[PDB]
């Protein structure tokens, strides 16, 4: 499903995420957008899903991210919860579960989500205009 | 040719370009990096070459870019001259001349060159480590 409402759902989760700033948004994921050989939309999504799942799963109980204050902690749980939401939407959208993340270069989660946001709006615009 | 010295030559031209700031680096090229379906390394290069050639060719004698002072003019010619150098290196590297730039979203040349720079360092690292 390409022009599915799942898209607006990924876009809405992306929107919230790219605003929320917390201790963990500076940590790095494998820049699956540093490729030149390329894969395919389904692959691409499974891959972006793969790094995202690895991340929150590696940073759910991370001491560097848990936050000192209550305001910090709320942000982290919001981060983890929405990262899971993005993941849920991207897995079913891909319909894949096979992923060769052969990329070496890392990208901060922040700049990663910004790039995902762009790629998704490209999909969206191609689904209307 | 993948692990060719042509790579260091693209990387060196990229390095200079991403430092030089002129009136025209805020103008937009077709974000050929906004794709999800993907193409291939050869294709990718022909495409990045395609947008780059369209750009300098559309902005060589652009009134908005020519610059008032002498210092401004020097920068523009340096911009145009190196954009041509990047193009020369990317065309032969691709070995292609067929390009379907079906992307709608635009990216500022500045943020475009930064992304090319990243993709190229990925190639470079895969050629050594």
């Amino acid at each position: 499903h390409k022009c599915d409402i799942t898209l607006q759902e990924i876009i809405k989760t992306l929107n919230s995420l790219t605003e929320q700033k917390t201790l963990c948004t500076e940590l790095t994921v494998t820049d699956i957008f540093a490729a030149s050989k390329n894969t395919t939309e389904k692959e691409t999504f499974c891959r972006a899903a793969t790094v995202l799942r690895q991340f929150y799963s590696h940073h759910e109980k991370d001491t560097r991210c848990l936050g000192a204050t209550a305001q910090q902690f709320h942000r982290h749980k919001q981060l983890i919860r929405f990262l899971k939401r993005l993941d849920r939407n991207l897995w079913g959208l891909a319909g894949l579960n096979s992923c060769p993340v052969k990329e070496a270069n890392q990208s901060t989660l922040e700049n990663f989500l910004e790039r995902l946001k762009t790629i998704m709006r490209e999909k969206y615009s191609k689904c209307s205009s």
